[PDB]
């Protein structure tokens, strides 16, 4: 077994935070000292070989904007120990009591962090396939991180999916860029569902005819332009995450030097 393997008695599961058919998620303590998130896998749901393959991936990706794997109990029942993201999902963060205080400088810094995590995914030649606010985790001091997208995919959203991926199964880093554009609308609306009022079938129909969401209220046109680059019909014309990270990092000097705070953004 690996240097990642830990004894079962070194973990305390203190608070249950989430529940699905896959298993559960807990806040707990590791070795009596370390605050951790503990994801359990229900026995019998997944092939040990498949878990072994995904575990290898998890132990190879280290990035400050990717939630860090800490340890594993890799025999059934399986436990997965990661750094604890104390605010939960970005979706819940934006919808909850904090959303009303967030302004455009905070939201764009959050987007820059997520781009930085996806930039790393990009240069490691991986694909997320479900980039959206429900799958981003938030910690203290507005830190945002990309979660365990590989394990998520194995365990398993038309409105976040690029058309070539939704129709033809063409999932690439360029379809993650499209999703990142949708996530920009989540940030600027404080977590509203995209394409408000439209059902999935009409979203798909319209987007093929060239429909794109309009500029959200109080969002600068230059940020809506960036969204529209992410939603280019040709995937190869969409920008890289490396470009998205640099544009968002530099935004309030290079792009909107005259930004003034408003009622909501
Ligand atoms: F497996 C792996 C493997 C490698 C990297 C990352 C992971 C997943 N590591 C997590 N996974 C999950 S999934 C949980 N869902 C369900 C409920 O709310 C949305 C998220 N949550 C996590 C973590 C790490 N910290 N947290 C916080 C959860 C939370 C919820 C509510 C309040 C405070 C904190």
């Amino acid at each position: 077994k690996d240097a990642w393997e830990i004894p079962r008695e070194s973990l305390r599961l203190e608070v249950k935070l989430g529940q699905g058919c896959f298993g559960e998620v807990w806040m707990g303590t590791w070795n009596g000292t370390t605050r951790v998130a503990i994801k359990t896998l229900k026995p019998g749901t997944m092939s040990p070989e498949a878990f072994l393959q995904e575990a290898q991936v998890m132990k190879k990706l280290r990035h400050e904007k990717l939630v860090q794997l800490y340890a594993v109990v890799s025999e059934e029942p399986i436990y997965i120990v990661t750094e604890y993201m104390s605010k939960g999902s970005l979706l819940d963060f934006l919808k909850g009591e904090m959303g009303k205080y967030l302004r455009l400088p905070q939201l764009v810094d959050m987007a820059a962090q997520i781009a930085s995590g996806m930039a790393y995914v990009e240069r490691m030649n991986y694909v997320h396939r479900d980039l959206r606010a429900a799958n981003i985790l938030v910690g203290e001091n507005l830190v945002c991180k990309v979660a365990d997208f590989g394990l998520a995919r194995l365990i398993e959203p038309i409105k976040w999916t690029a058309p070539e991926a939704a129709l033809y199964g063409r999932f690439t880093i360029k379809s993650d860029v499209w999703s990142f554009g949708i996530l920009l609308t989540e940030l600027t609306t404080k977590g509203r569902v995209p394409y408000p009022g439209m059902v999935n079938r009409e979203v798909l129909d319209q987007v093929e005819r060239g429909y794109r969401m309009p500029c959200p209220p109080e969002c600068p046109e230059s940020l809506h332009d960036l969204m529209c680059q992410c939603w280019r019909k040709d995937p190869e014309e969409r920008p890289t995450f490396e470009y998205l990270q640099a544009f968002l990092e530099d935004y309030f000097t290079s792009t909107e030097p005259q930004y003034q705070p408003g009622e909501n953004l």
